[PDB]
């Protein structure tokens, strides 16, 4: 079997992408953020503290005939930006784009951080990293992808994120009309539970390609591209007037500047990120300083190939017994 679902930016800057997901019987449709950097499926629910909910659609397990409380199970998660949420666990039926899994763990948020509360467009997260990162205790739970794997035609899913436009998440097949050229596959390490891979180098604008190994993760749940300080400094040095700002918390640049592209290596292939993808607009309404889409990973401890990078490519998440990541131009 297969599934296919459209994913849509939540705002004009592509800060995140939401995909409709059907939970329960009869279906309750929630807009979830598909996150290849985490492994929990959690949703705002009828159990979320009422002051912590500001316009989100909530999952109501009492109205689902297929929902079963997973007795004793709890979950607690903290993201790399300091966001947090926690609660109890139901199992229910979950469908994405026609692909249905029965008995999927659905983690009902009793408490959510203020970050999620103030984002009315995101009803929850659907984690697509490896199940070793799932936070359910004492019985760790499997991701949606892991539960769907056996019934999928191929154990893959693909991310085709759009630039200021809708895109597609496909499960179980590779749409050969969605990319140009060939797909370049590269090895994945699962040792930290992420889709972790090694980029073969980079180039700034039309400069020479620097061959150098950049270890990092493929993370649809992270907006920006976080790379080592040396790479980020070489990028921003090509933008007139760019500087790292302590009060803003990263590199900013004059909104009047035009940005060079950024190229990253995948084995022998090259993925080019257009300079327009790196513009995240004014740091405040009316400001002439704009925020950069490429920032240093120094404070984070891991390099993150977020949406800025992934939306320049067609990306295959191959969950075969030896997992790989495939990249193609599009
Ligand atoms: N989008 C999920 C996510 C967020 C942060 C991290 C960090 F910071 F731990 F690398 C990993 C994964």
């Amino acid at each position: 079997s297969t599934g296919s679902a459209t994913t849509t930016p939540i705002d004009s800057l592509d800060d995140a992408y939401i995909t409709p997901v059907q939970i329960g019987t009869p279906a309750q449709t929630l807009n979830l953020d598909f996150d290849t950097g985490s492994s929990d499926l959690w949703v705002f629910s009828s159990e979320t503290t009422a002051s912590e909910v500001d316009g989100q659609t909530i999952y109501t397990p009492s109205k689902s005939t297929t929902a079963k409380l997973l007795s004793g199970a709890t979950w607690s998660i903290s993201y790399g930006d300091g966001s947090s949420s926690s609660g109890d666990v139901y199992t229910d039926t979950v469908s994405v784009g026609g692909l249905t899994v029965t008995g999927q763990a659905v983690e009902s948020a009793k408490k959510v951080s203020s970050s999620f509360t103030e984002d009315s467009t995101i009803d929850g997260l659907l984690g697509l990293a490896f199940s070793t990162l799932n936070t359910v205790s004492p019985t760790q739970q499997k991701t949606f992808f892991d539960n769907a794997k056996a019934s999928l035609d191929s154990p893959v899913f693909t991310a085709d994120l759009g630039y200021h436009a809708p895109g597609t998440y496909n499960f179980g097949f590779i749409d050969t009309t969605a990319y140009t050229g060939s797909i370049t596959y590269t090895a994945v390490s699962t040792k930290q539970g992420f889709w972790e891979w090694t980029s073969t180098g980079y180039a700034v604008g039309s400069g020479t390609f620097k061959s150098t190994s950049i270890d990092g993760i493929a993370d649809t749940g992270t907006t920006l591209l976080y790379l080592p300080a040396t790479v980020v400094s070489a990028y921003w040095a090509q933008v007139s007037g760019a500087k790292s700002s302590s009060s803003v918390g990263g590199y900013v640049f004059p909104c009047s500047a035009t940005l060079p592209s950024f190229t990253f290596g995948v084995g022998s292939a090259r993925i080019v990120i257009p300079g327009d993808y790196i513009d995240f607009g004014p740091i405040s309404t009316g400001s002439s300083s704009c925020f950069g889409g490429i920032q240093s990973s120094a404070g984070i401890g891991i390099n993150i190939f977020g949406d800025v990078a992934l939306k320049a490519a067609f990306v295959v998440f191959n969950g075969a017994t030896t997992p790989t990541l495939g990249f193609a131009s599009k």
